[PDB]
């Protein structure tokens, strides 16, 4: 119930992301949530994040976490070892569109990104919540997805904001309506 309104504030953070020829303006929010039946107004925000929010091409489940990591002082590669890890709380990502898992560029997926939060005695992001099934690339495809599952990762896809998450995405393109349409009926 409260995952509409995560991705509509998720939109709101993408929307502070440069426009750009070749970008996808995404917005990300990890929450701290408690396992079962739970209250949302248990929630605690744990950290958030925009497309090109940092230096260089970066996306927002990237800078979710190096802003956490920067808050923390320890490197982004290892912010699996800051990050909350308490046994009866999970960790869950809502983003406006599925995290990548190939990128353009040589840089590193956000899906593996999100799968390393997983090591040692932390537990890592446990979910992900998305609104539009493509990833916020030219690549397109469902991969991120099924390394989610391989990893043990849940995702789940909240519909209702598929056009307003891919005209804030793909602002910046030269043939933006004409590529929301091909997503929109993909
Ligand atoms: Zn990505």
């Amino acid at each position: 119930s409260p995952h509409a309104k995560y991705l509509r504030e998720c939109l709101s953070l993408a929307e502070k992301s440069p426009p750009r020829p070749t970008n996808f303006r995404v917005g990300a929010i990890l929450v701290s949530r408690k396992e079962g039946d739970y209250k949302t107004e248990d929630d605690r925000i744990v950290s958030t994040g925009y497309t090109m929010e940092l230096a260089g091409n970066t996306h927002a489940e990237q800078c979710c976490l190096s802003n956490y990591a920067a808050v923390h002082s320890v490197p982004e590669d290892r912010v699996w070892e800051v990050l909350p890890s308490e046994p009866d709380r999970k960790l869950v990502m809502y983003v406006t569109m599925e995290p990548c898992g190939k990128r353009l560029s040589g840089n590193l997926p956000c899906v593996q990104r999100i799968i390393r939060t997983r090591q040692g005695d932390r537990k890592g992001i446990q979910k992900i919540y998305f609104g539009v099934k493509e990833p916020g690339t030219f690549v397109g495809g469902s991969e991120g997805c099924q390394m989610l599952t391989a990893a043990g990762i849940d995702w789940q896809v909240v519909n209702g904001l598929e056009r307003e998450i891919l005209e804030v995405a793909v602002a910046g393109h030269e043939n933006r309506e004409e590529e929301v349409k091909a997503a929109l009926d993909t």
